[PDB]
């Protein structure tokens, strides 16, 4: 769920975190732009917690 106002130039993501009330590990997966912006394309859920 994400896109760029011309192409997506790159691939990044924030480091995972606890999610207190769903037990899981998430983190958020950013497109970078060719236009310089970041574009937020997914949640990524991971392990246990």
């Amino acid at each position: 769920a994400c896109q760029c106002p011309d192409a997506i130039s790159g691939w990044t993501h924030t480091d995972y975190q606890c999610h207190g009330l769903e037990n899981k590990m998430y983190r958020h997966v950013y497109a970078i732009c060719m236009n310089g912006t970041q574009v937020y394309c997914r949640t990524e859920w991971g392990s246990s917690c």
